[PDB]
């Protein structure tokens, strides 16, 4: 393809002629895809090979986006570099279907009915079942990572306001063996906020976050305490004033009881006891949307590179191969 060059907010964009009307939103632009007639979101990766971590991270983001082919997950329409060889290669651009806003754009100033909450959370979980089936934990699900178009159709972005608020208490405790239900926690927090119009846990730091989480869900019971390896975490938790799990009907008063029932299955304190994305999609709150024959699972995802300790030039070369081997969704 033929490329053109421009400057948008100090950043320099070199993209094929097919992409027109670049409009600022790595750095991100909205554009018009003349080949398909659709509006797209285009991401320029900043300093992709600045260091080993940046290089592995560049490779990681690209491998992820190439694998994700699900309606409620962000995937790739296109990948390109203006580089005409591996040695020249120092820029990665990723393009996807533009939705046009995020969930935080919607919630704000806005009251959503129970049917809208059903539709939205159904989609998040449907997307998560797919992600979790590829052995991927999102880890940072929040409103700003949920892209929503005007039909209220939703795509999860950015797997690999304040992030803190939607984060699982075991991540706040700094447990290194947290599981996928860390994402179910976030969805529970996201749902709560759509039903109520306020942040369920607006904490000022990691300590306050945990404190307000335990006020709703209670202090750990015996079963959970037995699983905490760290003496200091336990000293702390058990030195707080003990707290019962609050009645979720009292707290979320006026909400569809089916939505309150799902809420408390998602926000169970012990992560071993939290509902999975697949289980949640079968919950009666989504009877209107659910179709087991249309909640697909992902092909096997090779994350074995995660363990590997490579040179910058090695991650670069690998990323280069992945740019070149790209075949669009068509
Ligand atoms: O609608 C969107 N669709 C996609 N993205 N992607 C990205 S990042 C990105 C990731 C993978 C790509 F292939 C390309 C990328 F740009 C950032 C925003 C975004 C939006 C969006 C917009 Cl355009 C405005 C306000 C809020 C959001 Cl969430
Ligand atoms: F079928 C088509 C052909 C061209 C366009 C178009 C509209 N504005 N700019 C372009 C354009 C500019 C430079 N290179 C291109 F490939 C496209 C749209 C649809
Ligand atoms: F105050 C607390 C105590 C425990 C948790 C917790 C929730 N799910 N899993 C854990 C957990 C399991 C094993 N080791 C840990 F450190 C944490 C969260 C907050």
């Amino acid at each position: 393809p033929t490329f053109y060059r421009q400057e948008l907010n100090k950043t320099i964009w070199e993209v094929p002629e097919r992409y027109q009307n670049l409009s600022p939103v790595g750095s991100v632009c909205a554009a018009f895809d003349t080949k398909t007639g659709l509006r797209v979101a285009v991401k320029k990766l900043s300093r992709p090979f600045q260091s080993i971590i940046h290089a592995k991270r560049t490779y990681r983001e690209l491998r992820l986006l190439k694998h994700m082919k699900h309606e409620n997950v962000i995937g790739l329409l296109d990948v390109f570099t203006p580089a005409r060889s591996l040695e020249e290669f120092n820029d990665v651009y990723l393009v996807t279907h533009l939705m046009g806003a995020d969930l935080n754009n919607i919630v704000k100033c806005q009251k959503l009915t129970d049917d809208h909450v059903q539709f939205l959370i159904y989609q998040i979980l449907r997307g998560l079942k797919y992600i979790h089936s590829a052995d991927i934990i999102h880890r940072d699900l929040k409103p700003s990572n949920l892209a929503v178009n005007e039909d209220c159709e939703l795509k999860i972005l950015d797997f690999g306001v304040a992030t803190r608020w939607y984060r699982a208490p075991e991540i706040m405790l700094n447990w290194m063996h947290y599981n996928q239900t860390v994402d179910i926690w976030s969805v529970g927090c996201i749902m709560a906020e759509l039903l109520t119009g306020r942040t369920l846990f607006p904490g000022t730091d990691h300590i306050d976050q945990l404190k307000l989480i335990l006020r709703l869900v209670g202090t750990p019971g015996a079963e959970l305490l037995k699983k905490i390896s760290s003496e200091s975490a336990r000293n702390y938790i058990q030195s707080l004033t003990q707290m019962p799990k609050m009645n979720f009907a009292n707290v979320f008063i006026g909400a569809n009881p089916l939505a309150v029932d799902l809420l408390e299955k998602m926000l169970v304190l012990d992560s071993d006891k939290r509902i999975t994305a697949a289980q949640a999609l079968a919950h009666a709150y989504f009877a209107q949307y659910h179709d087991p024959d249309d909640e697909p699972v992902a092909d096997p995802y090779d994350q074995s590179f995660e363990s590997r300790d490579l040179l910058i030039d090695e991650w670069k070369s690998l990323t280069y191969d992945e740019v070149i081997s790209f075949v669009p969704p068509p």
